[PDB]
């Protein structure tokens, strides 16, 4: 069957199914409704930064159309919706004055979701640092971010937490560190070569450390001030793509494990165990910040659940670990990613060049976290694939590859859960075609098609697949 035996009965009782968006990628009204600019507004408005010089000024206009979109997700039998709050829509300068119109938007969205029986899962941050904070403080390079973020989090807890019971602090701090401060291809465009300045060997580590400390501080505030009354939960969202040793050699198995540690362990070892992975300590040395005992105790156990964004997989090839002059976070791993084995590609690519369709990577990642980290509560917070630009409406709607993608990946997730993985939910990226960062509107991740001329929504085949699979 096109469902391939999948249904709600195939997953645990009360397992949560949802869809996901992020504020800058879908809201629009970027310079309206009192919203202050984020680092992404400045970046996207700079010629050459985004495909077609596009930006999120309008995006999908969810700001005006949110009731349509909530009605749609309910009609598709989802239980939950993961979305983010734009920090600069609430605090235009990132601190100080509250934009009441911004608060009203999120109140209206949250209240409508609840009215329609859809549980809000709310990210506080999804790349969209208020521009004022980047300029005034230097953003995530400044340890002061922990205070600034905690104050923002506190406001959101006080204002929405009587209704919102499932929070996340950050989204993919690895990608912020990597693209923002190693490669310099996402804002603030810092790197060793870069015009904005930077240092690809040091700054990614500073940035990751500050995300961890900020997360911990916000959760401490939640727990000491709000949790008794509100009885909700706060986690964090981390990207994890699977790494499989290219061969069974000692060097290749070591390489795969080293890649896992530099990718997910970077955040999970502090969050679960109260220290950075040993291999990162050994190789990165003085460039890896040291948690004080007090900080390590604040960070350890500070996530009520682990959000995992799972998309793809690669093989890893190793070599002799060698003494080398530091150049970058990326180079620190001392591995080589490989995308074929025995002359066969690991999987076909979706529109995004990085996205190889490898359903067994989902099993790989979930099983690994179960076995390595004491089976913490995991929520699959993003999973999905993209179509290319310039197709017809009907070609977008007949998204057979995406149907196959979800069936295959969810079957692999089911396999891991049946083997005892503590997975509490799954969220499809994305509800809607949207603004896909550097790709702008040239990458289509939605289960719902968005016509970017008219802004009309049209559910794709994959949307109806979910509707069938999820019927109560
Ligand atoms: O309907 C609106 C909209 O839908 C779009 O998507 C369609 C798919 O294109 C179409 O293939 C899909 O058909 C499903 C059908 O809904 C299922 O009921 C059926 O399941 C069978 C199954 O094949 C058996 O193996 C199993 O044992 O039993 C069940 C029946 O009980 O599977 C087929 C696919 O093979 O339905 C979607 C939603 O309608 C269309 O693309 C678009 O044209 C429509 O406007
Ligand atoms: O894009 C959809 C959606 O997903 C979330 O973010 C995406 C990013 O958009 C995308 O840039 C990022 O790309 C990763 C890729 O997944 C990794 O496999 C790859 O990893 C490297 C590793 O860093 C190297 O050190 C190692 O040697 O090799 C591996 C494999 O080549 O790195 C690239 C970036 O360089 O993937 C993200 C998801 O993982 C966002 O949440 C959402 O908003 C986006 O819309
Ligand atoms: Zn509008």
């Amino acid at each position: 069957n096109w469902l391939g035996g999948l249904s709600r009965a195939a997953f645990p009782k009360r397992f949560v199914f949802g869809t996901v968006t992020s504020a800058y990628q879908v809201e629009g009204m970027a310079a309206s409704g009192g919203r202050g600019p984020s680092i992404w507004d400045a970046f996207a408005h700079t010629p050459g930064n985004v495909a077609g010089n596009q930006n999120g000024d309008v995006a999908t206009d969810q700001y005006h159309r949110y009731k349509e979109d909530v009605n749609l997700m309910k009609s598709l039998n989802f239980d939950a919706y993961r979305f983010s709050i734009s920090w600069s829509r609430i605090f235009p300068d990132g601190e100080g004055r509250v934009n009441q119109e911004g608060v009203a938007y999120y109140n209206n969205l949250i209240n409508y979701l609840l009215q329609k029986g859809i549980t809000p899962y709310v990210n506080l941050y999804h790349y969209d640092l208020p521009l004022a904070l980047e300029k005034k403080y230097g953003g995530w390079l400044n340890a002061k971010m922990a205070d600034l973020f905690t104050e923002y989090a506190d406001f959101c807890f006080k204002t929405f937490g009587n209704r919102v019971k499932h929070w996340f602090t950050f989204n993919q701090p690895r990608i912020v560190a990597l693209l923002g401060y190693d490669a310099g291809t996402n804002p603030p465009k810092r790197c060793t070569k870069c015009a904005a300045g930077g240092n690809s060997a040091t700054e990614p580590y500073i940035v990751a450390h500050n995300f961890l400390l900020s997360h911990a501080a916000a959760v401490a505030r939640y727990r000491t001030k709000y949790q008794a009354a509100q009885q909700g939960k706060v986690g964090i969202v981390l990207d994890f793509n699977w790494y499989e040793a290219l061969s069974n050699s000692t060097e290749d198995q070591a390489a795969a494990q080293r890649a896992r540690d530099f990718h997910i362990g970077w955040y999970l070892d502090p969050l679960i165990n109260g220290h950075y992975p040993q291999i990162m300590q050994d190789l990165v040395k003085d460039r890896l910040p040291k948690f004080t005992p007090e900080q390590a105790r604040l960070v350890k156990g500070s996530a009520d659940y682990i959000g995992i964004n799972q998309y793809t997989a690669s093989y890893m090839k190793g070599q002799q670990l060698m003494q080398q002059t530091p150049t970058s976070y990326s180079a620190d791993w001392q591995v080589t990613a490989v995308f074929a084995k025995n002359g066969k590609p690991i999987g076909p690519q979706a529109n995004s060049n990085w996205l190889y369709i490898v359903p067994w990577g989902m099993y790989g990642c979930v099983n690994y976290i179960k076995q390595k980290y004491g089976n913490p509560t995991v929520v699959i917070t993003e999973n999905g694939m993209d179509q290319p630009a310039n197709l017809s409406r009907d070609q977008y709607l007949r998204d057979t590859t995406r149907v196959h993608f979800y069936r295959s990946y969810l079957t692999q997730l089911k396999k891991a859960i049946d083997e005892g993985a503590n997975v509490a939910g799954y969220f499809a990226w994305s509800l809607l075609d949207n603004f896909e960062w550097l790709s702008g509107y040239t990458s289509k991740f939605g289960i719902v098609y968005v016509d970017f001329n008219t802004l009309e929504r049209h559910p794709k085949a994959s949307a109806y697949w979910f509707r069938d699979m999820l019927k109560h």
